[PDB]
């Protein structure tokens, strides 16, 4: 059995294994960083199933939970936010947070996303790139989606900057432990001491609806609601940075796809959908372990085994997607769902939100900066280690 998570075939394409395992093996086994066994699901009708079957389980503390790495199997000993729920637990504690992430709600946050990323802009304008190129990831990626979750979540305008700072040092793969866990400790500090003022006097945001709705009443207590704050907050964040540097560099591969986008900025909704599906920034995600034997494909699962179902592979799924090692934001739709936030109740809590980000993005960037290029050959970008996610560690770029 081979070891898994696979790497990368190079810095923007996914692992070569999968397109092998879909035509020949597409459930097979692999081996974890720990020796031990776990299934391996790669089809997009098999990664549904896994995602909605309600013989699998997500609570990390059964036998055969498939964790990837050693702070994982740690990790696992904390209480549980929803995150690794099974029903009725998880929707009753989702259900607190999710009124914010509606579609409706997130509609009504368009005008605060536009002024967020119009911003961002203008500073960028107003620094310039007159003595070099500039870090589209520090300068933008990283600010848009930090400021707009900050923000919802209560922290005050005079804050952002050092915090984004210290979520970034969190996941910075240059990071020793040491500063990573500082940054992680930093952050739960200051989110106590938030809640311990929302608590006195709520505000407008998703801290203070906790503590008058859910913490006062007694369902939760405040650490707990420090803990679904701190999930809100890490669960999406490096991915949206990821997902914006990836759709620049994407662009400045594709450049009659960026020629249309120019003339037609209305179709950044469908360049996104297509990001989505082709840059499956979040793969590792859809785990579980079998509460019973359940069959797969021509496989038996048996209970207290792991399943990890790549929608990574599934959103290159030859069945499902016509070429689908193409990017193609004129691309025709099937009626199966892109993956690339997941399925099922777990499905991205944030997916309308992160979207909205996205589109929001994409409709503007370049009207700002109708000549942005990135300022290195394209196959010189500092992409992530090839064990990560997909993603751009730094993207320099004049304009
Ligand atoms: C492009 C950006 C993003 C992508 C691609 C993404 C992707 C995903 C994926 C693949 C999952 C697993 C879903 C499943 O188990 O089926 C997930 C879950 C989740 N995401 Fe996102 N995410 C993004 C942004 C965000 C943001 C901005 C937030 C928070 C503000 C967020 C919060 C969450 C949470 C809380 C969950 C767990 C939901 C649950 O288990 O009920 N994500 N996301």
């Amino acid at each position: 059995a081979p070891s898994f998570p696979f790497s990368r075939a190079s810095g923007p394409e996914p692992p070569a294994e999968f397109a092998k395992l879909r035509a020949t093996n597409p459930v097979s086994q692999v081996k974890l960083f720990d020796g031990s066994l776990a299934w391996l699901v790669t089809k997009h009708k098999d990664v549904c199933f896994v995602a909605t079957s309600e013989k699998l389980s997500k609570v990390r503390t059964r036998q055969g939970f498939p964790e990837l790495s050693a702070s994982g199997k740690q990790a696992a000993k904390a209480k549980p936010t929803f995150v690794d729920m099974d029903p009725p637990e998880h929707m009753h504690q989702r259900s607190m947070v999710e009124p914010t992430f509606t579609p409706e709600a997130v509609k009504n946050l368009q005008p605060y996303i536009q002024r967020t990323v119009d911003d961002l802009l203008e500073q960028m304008k107003q620094k310039g790139c007159a003595n070099g190129p500039v870090d589209l990831v520090k300068e933008f990626a990283l600010p848009v989606p930090s400021y707009i979750i900050y923000t919802l979540l209560g922290v005050p305008f005079n804050d952002l900057e050092y915090l984004t700072q210290q979520n970034a040092i969190r996941t910075n793969g240059s990071s020793t432990a040491r500063e990573a866990s500082a940054a992680n400790q930093e952050l739960l500090d200051y989110l106590a001491i938030l809640v311990e003022q929302r608590l006195v006097e709520p505000k407008d945001d998703i801290i203070s609806k906790l503590c008058t709705e859910q913490v006062k009443p007694g369902n939760i207590d405040k650490s707990d609601a420090v803990q679904i704050a701190f999930l809100l907050l890490v669960a999406g964040n490096a991915t949206m940075v990821n997902m914006i540097a990836l759709g620049v560099a994407t662009l400045a591969q594709h450049p009659d796809q960026l020629a249309q986008l120019k003339a037609n900025p209305s179709l950044a909704p469908q360049f996104v959908e297509e990001l989505c599906r082709y840059h499956t920034a979040s793969a590792l995600a859809i785990k579980r372990t079998a509460k019973e034997d359940v069959m797969i494909g021509d496989k038996l699962v048996r209970a207290n085994e792991g399943i990890i179902a790549s929608n990574q592979s599934a959103n290159r799924d030859e069945e499902v997607f016509e070429n689908p090692d193409e990017f193609n934001m004129n691309r025709k739709w099937p009626p199966q769902d892109p993956l690339g936030f997941g399925f099922g109740d777990h499905r991205c809590i944030a997916e309308h939100l992160a979207k909205a980000e996205l589109t929001t993005v994409f409709s503007t960037l370049y009207q700002k900066f109708p000549d942005l290029k990135v300022a290195v050959p394209l196959g010189k970008i500092n992409y992530t280690p090839l064990n990560r996610d997909v993603g751009i560690v730094d993207l320099p770029v004049i304009f």
